[PDB]
């Protein structure tokens, strides 16, 4: 039994847990030829987001029986080619709730306190910028949350109680008591959340309903002084509409951690604007969260290699 | 009765409150000659931090009876020259507690989530930096707070309960129950706080005891992975020792909002380091906080012009 690690895990504990039971090779940022040679006899595959497992590589893997992503996203795996051969594709979701909550708070406060802008002014000797701009006090301001899931609830709870913000939440599949629990108000009309909020943070599941649900019409309804925070999925925002919204000052700025596509091109049009700050899809990649997903990825590989049904099968039809 | 506004107030409501009762002139970023001409017959003076009121300008003001700073700092007023002439110098402290608390949280999270560093990597097309660095999960980490005053307590309360951090506090003039109230542990040995903390935030009163109390010896005791946050006063940190500490990687980085001296020179040696982020003394200058200090400054000017003792006299001997 051999296992191939396409990319390091977010923590080396999952790799030692696999080395104790199988023969493991690790390849960091490989070319396609390195994948083709190292996957022939391999029995389990781990894929580090967002590198891609294609139908050719899956076709060359003769003994392959289980594939594990590093986290929730499977948009880089050819699941169809893997189902045809009956290969188990496994996920690792929901191990980074606390990491993304902290990251959303960091970016909300960064936009409000004008962190990156004020930093360059002082480094460039423009201390006198404190006569033209001012930071935003969060207390009393309205935070609008799309998606009152695990992460959206946690962000709502902190901003309402610790930051004394007014929290509105939009989620068609949630009882209003869930909003009441975290001291938020559930709002059905998304226009109301858009027109009321000084800060809009996205935490919904990526579905056909939420795919590109934040487009130019939504940005137009938002306050020109409002900010957008996106730590969910890149496909929730129609990227060109976010460019127009920023360029035409339809919103005051944004902070995004997820992209479409991933990885983003080096010439992304959003990089130009200073009121838009980025992080390379790391809101859920803290050491504590990376250690959980790495262990979870190691278990599910071993469980399939031993004929046990792992908890997060993407294609249960095999 | 005329009043001179050396610099705009942090909000124009205090200026209208003075315009209703006196003749007001406002000068923005003046030369010394503009001050000399506009202060001769003036009866009240407002000074916007950190511009300086010198003994010459005070000497030329014949009808001057009250001086008000914009906030707490009076290190830019020649209080001695004003006391000689019996002029009331007035302060405006403690109106920005919530503003600085939010600002400290923003900077703590910014250092932990590596905000500014990860932002330039993505803008420079280095999305793959997520393979070399990782953000820090605050949960379980130790926050060390120097000065359990109004702001230090508020920061401690949020980081302990909302962020699930371990909070240690150093303050010789505070009962341990005050730390227990905000779910922190009061620590007498400052070495213990230095050696234990992953994040050190400064909120003490600037005294002879706290003047330059954070020097090279203190940085050496700190963890090389720890971060420094300074929203108190610039004189609490011995600036050259912070340069050596950063350059020699004695600490992982810093986030400072206050300087010594203020304003800082355009060629400050700290501007060079990327793990050091700045804001131009704005932690207490939110609109809500700026509106309070502006009203407070307007009242104390009018109260002296009407023979009423204002609450924040710097030189009560007049
Ligand atoms: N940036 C990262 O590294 C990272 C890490 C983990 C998760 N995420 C993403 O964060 C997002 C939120 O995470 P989660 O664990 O809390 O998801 P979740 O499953 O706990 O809940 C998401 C919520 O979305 C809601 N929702 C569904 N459709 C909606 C719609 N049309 N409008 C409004 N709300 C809708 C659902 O009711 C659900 O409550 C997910 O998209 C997840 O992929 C990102
Ligand atoms: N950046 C800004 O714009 C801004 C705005 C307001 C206040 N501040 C500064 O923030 C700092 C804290 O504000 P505050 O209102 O909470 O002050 P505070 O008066 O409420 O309390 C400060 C604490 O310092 C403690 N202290 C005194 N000596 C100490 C020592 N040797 N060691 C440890 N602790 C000691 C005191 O016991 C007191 O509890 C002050 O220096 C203030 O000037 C900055």
């Amino acid at each position: 039994h051999k296992v191939l690690l396409i990319g390091k895990m977010y923590d080396e504990i999952g790799e030692k847990l696999l080395a104790e039971y199988t023969n493991v090779e690790i390849i960091k940022e490989p070319k396609q030829h390195q994948i083709h040679e190292a996957i022939q006899d391999v029995s389990g595959v781990f894929v580090r987001y967002p590198t891609k497992l294609d139908a050719q590589a899956i076709g060359l893997a003769k003994n392959l029986k289980v594939i594990s992503t590093s986290g929730f996203g499977t948009d880089a795996i050819d699941i169809a080619a893997a189902t045809k051969r009956g290969i188990v594709v496994v996920n690792n979701p929901g191990l980074s709730t606390t990491a993304v909550t902290e990251h959303t708070l960091s970016m909300i406060l960064a936009l409000a306190k004008k962190l990156t802008f004020l930093n360059q002014c002082v480094k460039a000797g423009n201390y006198l910028i404190r006569n033209q701009v001012q930071p935003i006090q969060l207390e009393g301001k309205t935070l609008g949350i799309v998606g009152l899931g695990m992460i959206g609830s946690a962000v709502a709870k902190i901003c309402s109680t610790a930051l004394q913000m007014r929290v509105l939440a939009y989620d068609p599949y949630v009882p209003s008591g869930k909003a009441d629990t975290v001291r938020a108000t559930l709002v059905q009309d998304l226009d109301y959340l858009l027109t009321e909020s000084d800060f809009v943070s996205l935490h919904p599941e990526l579905t056909d309903e939420t795919c590109e649900m934040f487009d130019l019409e939504a940005f137009k309804k938002m306050k020109p002084s409002a900010f957008l925070i996106n730590t969910s999925r890149g496909k929730v925002v129609r990227q060109p509409d976010l460019v127009t919204a920023i360029r035409e000052k339809l919103i005051a700025g944004a902070a995004i951690d997820v992209f479409e596509p991933e990885p983003p091109a080096i010439n992304n049009p959003l990089y130009e604007f200073d009121n838009v700050i980025f992080s390379p899809h790391l809101a859920g990649v803290t050491p504590e969260a990376g250690m959980a997903a790495a262990l979870s990825a190691a278990n599910q590989i071993l469980q399939v290699l031993q004929g046990e049904k792992p908890p997060y099968i993407i294609n249960p039809k095999v």
